[PDB]
């Protein structure tokens, strides 16, 4: 490409004026509840672009189930949709889905995104809200019985180890009850600890960060492939790491990577990388924000929350994407880093940003945006934009899909 010196090349000028008590009062009111005028929208654009992704989805490849491109990707966006509207046709669609999904397992990746760890999660919880334990129950033991398939996995979001323990945490969420043994989350959880320090030894970053990973020959600072995402899994309450371990392993690991940081406030999307225009989930601050705003929950010390500020500013300079408005990164995907400040913080500022890059969303298709190579999908394509809309509408519940927790 031509843009490939900085930030704001790849990003279009932010035309929104930024919040005040006066322009908030078109979208919600002071307890942030969204003004029925301004549902009325999003609501109305999602009826719209639903019709188009449905339509869209007769020409997808039939191949492909996975998460982040594939039908249990849809699946998961209608069970989403299903519970934000109660309208029982989305429960429909998404059994028509995870069906079409379970015909594409290839038996050759463990993560919810981009293997069988997707369409089996979700085919759970689907044949669970339909009543029909057998086969709720049949792919359970199908999930646990992926575990022993990729020995030496990665520990990633998309290839990855945390990518397979979401997997997990989906279904125990969705069913409340604990499905998956807790002692299972513990076994994986440990080796990615072990694995952790022994790369850090081998490179020899012990002393500068107890841990240590990467994937593909590099070290992804990001969310996606990354640091930030493996980290941000770490600090997780459901995980559970011990208090000491938290602080003695973890933690500095944590401040390593925050160290990273451009001057611009942004991320590399490798270390040693220096190339500073990714603000994508999948690399840049849009991805790390997550780990920023979970390292604040849990140590509790005003640099990462200070740090989180700092992202967001940069995400609401850069974060309208010439991309496009996806997930995995594009503008939907960027806004929901926002909604994860608003909803630790409760200012109304962040809430307000989530909201004004929603406005743009509703333009879709107005800005010139390349169409994304699967322009339907949950992560590069409409299924994801339609998700946040969706989820926008009643923002504390507002979690980045197969990812946030
Ligand atoms: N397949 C995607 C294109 C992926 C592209 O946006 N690159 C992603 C890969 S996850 C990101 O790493 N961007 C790299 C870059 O912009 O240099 C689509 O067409 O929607
Ligand atoms: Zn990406």
């Amino acid at each position: 490409s031509m843009d490939i010196e900085f930030m704001a090349q790849r990003a279009f000028p932010n035309p929104y004026a930024d919040y005040n008590k006066s322009l908030a009062e078109g979208y919600f009111d002071a307890a942030g509840r969204l003004t029925p005028e301004f549902s009325q929208r999003l609501t109305n654009k999602i009826r719209e672009l639903l019709q188009q992704m449905e339509r869209g989805l007769k020409s997808a490849d039939p191949r492909d189930g996975t998460g982040y491109t594939g039908w249990a990707g849809i699946a998961v966006l209608y069970l989403h949709l299903y519970d934000v509207f109660g309208d029982p046709a989305y429960l429909q669609l998404a059994h028509g889905y995870v069906k079409q999904s379970l015909n594409c397992l290839t038996k050759r990746s463990i993560t919810f995104l981009c293997g069988d760890a997707g369409p089996l999660a979700v085919a759970a919880v689907l044949y669970h809200k339909m009543n029909n334990e057998k086969q709720a129950e049949d792919c359970i033991t199908r999930l646990i019985h992926l575990n022993k398939i990729d020995p030496h996995a990665p520990n990633e979001m998309l290839y990855g180890r945390i990518g397979y323990i979401y997997a997990l945490l989906f279904v125990n969420k969705n069913f409340g009850v604990e499905k998956i043994p807790q002692s299972h989350i513990q076994q994986i959880c440990e080796t990615i600890l072990t694995s952790g320090e022994n790369l850090a030894r081998k490179r020899n970053f012990t002393a500068k960060s107890p841990l240590m990973y990467e994937w593909y020959q590099e070290y992804y600072v990001g969310a996606a492939h990354g640091l930030a995402g493996i980290y941000y899994y770490l600090m997780q309450p459901s995980l559970q790491v011990s208090q000491g371990k938290l602080h003695s392993l973890v933690k500095p690991s944590v401040d390593y990577v925050c160290q990273l940081k451009f001057p611009s406030g942004n991320y590399p999307p490798c270390i040693g990388d220096n190339r500073d225009l990714l603000v994508h989930w999948c690399h840049g601050a849009p991805g790390v924000i997550y780990m920023l705003i979970q390292a604040y929950k849990v140590f509790r010390e005003e640099k990462y929350l200070c740090d989180a500020y700092q992202c967001a500013d940069v995400i609401w300079q850069y974060g309208l994407l010439k991309k496009g408005y996806g997930l995995c990164h594009g503008s939907a995907g960027n806004a929901y880093a926002f909604l994860t400040l608003y909803n630790l913080t409760q200012d109304m500022k962040y809430l307000y940003r989530a909201c004004k890059f929603a406005e743009w969303c509703l333009e879709y298709g107005e800005h010139g945006c390349r169409t994304p190579d699967t322009p339907f999908s949950l992560f590069e394509g409409m299924a994801g934009t339609i998700y946040f809309l969706a989820d926008l509408l009643v923002p504390t519940k507002a979690r980045f899909p197969a990812f946030e927790l």
